[PDB]
């Protein structure tokens, strides 16, 4: 697979729901909200109309990074694009291809790893919403972008991964050789440094080197702060083989307190070498 | 609207002065000091002799990032290039173009988004003088760089933008279609994440991709730490139209405590849709 | 002087973990010669390194590496039972690969870059104790044709110290104007830092050096960094600025104020640094 040229006009329904544990989630269907919210994938040029409904007892909003949107889809109290309790609103996101402007410069596409989150709960910056779990990924693909066997979203939200209690992963499974895509988002108050054992990627738009003349740095550790978003694709177990490969924040008290999960890379027979589930507790 | 080749020897007078309620700033003429300090632009290859005068009762200095300067223009007490009270000094900053060295490798030029600040007030690293307002931006352009319709300078200085009180901006104005340049400098103790609503830029030298071969990440949110500086040009309203477009620090307590302003992009008739002055 | 050659050799080294004075711990290649930072390990892409490792201490220790290819048995984590018991021995194997075109048409990133190793088991199962105590070291993987330097120096921001040195005690590095000097910068611990050098700059890419006039990497003199970040650059000492006691420091204001400063002592050909008086520093 490779992404095709874009330009489809899409629609979807989206709800903001209270979840258990005092949380809040987005979902595509009533009663199916998740944390992180649902992954929205677009190709450059597609438009997405989001038929949005607020099912909670407090205003909420939908603010997106990186995608074209007019002020009316800003998703803020400050230009009256929030959604009252029980209210509804259609947010529109647009994307565009890159190309030469008439002044000679190059307009950058919308392609990239982006995200969306609340901007209204708690404060007019969505501090309460984001803490509760109102966030999710948006991938915009360029025509020709290689496509992954799977996509996993890792959000460092304050001292949590995906709002989970400490040392509860999440874990992610792949088989040696799968092309795995990772979307990494950070939210909240703290900086973090995302690290993956056994695996590395290029610090560019795709996480993959364009070819032999890409000078981007190849890393396995990146500092990130609130609302940063990047992603990459790795071949699971490439050059290293199967195993329970940790990913964690490398800030030493963060990993000690539980900002750790496993990238479980399995042999073809589905087993994991030297993976004693209880030696990782 | 493109930068020319440099090589001109330029001179400017700068002054350090005190300002109201504890603050201090640089000025091009006395009485006229500002926080941030004056924007300095140069073309790669230019030399700049800053004829500097400290009008304050305490020592001060002028230290610059990225530009060429000999150790005597270090702007540090450590190297004895600070400026005593009432004193004067001439700091020389030079720039160069990119080109191939003798050893055959490529030497990077001076072009970039840079800044200058005090290095001796409060501490030997400027801690009290940076806190007080003693910082400013420097742009060095390469030959061929497209020139903006405006440049606006945003300094995250601890928990403030441009040492301004919380929730007071600043706001900048443009018209849809304007090529707008933002200079972003961070100072103090805190990390930040700069975010702009409705607009995006490439994470490279200019903030614009070189072309279809430029693999630089395109972003709208950037982590920055003390003495980081970067800049970019955007077409205002490009693909998103007019309106009051927020920029802020995206650390949640920071934006909550007031690290937020507006990029007011106006329709050619001058009105901003949706905006509530 | 010159270029990195093509890799492919299988190298062996003995490495030791040893107690050092002051409650510190260090790696070394020979007994009694442990250092903080540990020894610089240098490989070319394709090289294999069998580290014959010995733990001379009374507590468990491990060797974990960033960026290189290792199988999960050389993870160096208690979690995967690749730590070394007090008095114990273990051969860690690190591999590197050249970049190249995969059968799927994408470009495989090579191992080349500025990497580091460190402990993963001392104090906590994320090595928080052994990293505090000085168990960390640089690794450089060179791509064929990489420019070699006249000298390489390693600067590790470890918590609020540089190379575990007392406040304001450097270290200092000396070069002559025109020397090609390689800096390897690693960060560790709990804190974010910004690395700054007076009178010098580099490219934010793999080598630190612009590949040519087509390379768009930002050129910087100041770089935010977090725990386990590792980058490097080569500069021409004093190029366009002359001899001098050029400070490098973390630019987080209170960090420099309280010790995170050192000196790049760049000398004229006659050995002099005019104006340099250590008592003013
Ligand atoms: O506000 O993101
Ligand atoms: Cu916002
Ligand atoms: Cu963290
Ligand atoms: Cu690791
Ligand atoms: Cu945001
Ligand atoms: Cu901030
Ligand atoms: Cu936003
Ligand atoms: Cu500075
Ligand atoms: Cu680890
Ligand atoms: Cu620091
Ligand atoms: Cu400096
Ligand atoms: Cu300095
Ligand atoms: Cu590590």
């Amino acid at each position: 697979g490779a992404a095709p040229a874009g330009g489809e006009v899409r629609r979807v329904t989206m709800y903001a729901e209270r979840l258990a544990g005092g949380q809040m989630g987005y979902g595509l269907e009533k009663g199916k909200a998740s944390i992180p919210g649902p992954l929205i994938e677009l190709n450059e040029g597609d438009t997405l109309h989001v038929e949005f409904e607020n099912t909670m007892d407090v205003p909420v909003s939908l603010h997106v990074h990186g995608l074209d949107y007019e002020i009316s889809s800003d998703g803020t109290k400050q230009n009256k694009s929030h959604v009252e309790p029980g209210g509804t609103r259609t947010y529109t996101w647009r994307t565009h291809e890159p190309g030469r402007r008439a002044d000679g410069t190059w307009r950058a596409g919308s392609a990239g790893y982006w995200h969306y989150h609340d901007h209204v709960v708690g404060t007019e910056f969505g501090t309460g919403g984001i803490r509760n779990g109102l966030y999710g990924p948006v991938i915009v693909r360029r025509k020709g972008d290689v496509l992954p066997d799977a996509t996993h979203t890792i959000v460092f939200n304050d001292m949590t991964i995906n709002n989970r209690p400490a040392h509860t992963g999440p874990n992610f499974e792949a088989t040696v050789g799968d092309r795995v895509e990772i979307v990494m988002i950070t939210h909240g108050e703290y900086y973090h440094t995302f690290h993956m054992h056994g695996h590395r990627w290029a610090d560019n738009r795709t996480g993959m080197l364009t070819g032999p003349d890409d000078p981007s740095q190849v890393i396995d550790n990146k500092i990130c702060g609130p609302a940063d978003s990047f992603g990459f694709q790795i071949i699971a177990g490439e050059g290293v083989g199967a195993g329970a490969w940790m990913y964690h924040c490398h800030v030493q008290s963060h990993s000690d307190m539980g900002m750790v999960g496993l990238f479980l890379v399995k042999k073809p027979d589905g087993t994991i070498p030297g993976y004693d589930p209880q030696e990782h507790a």
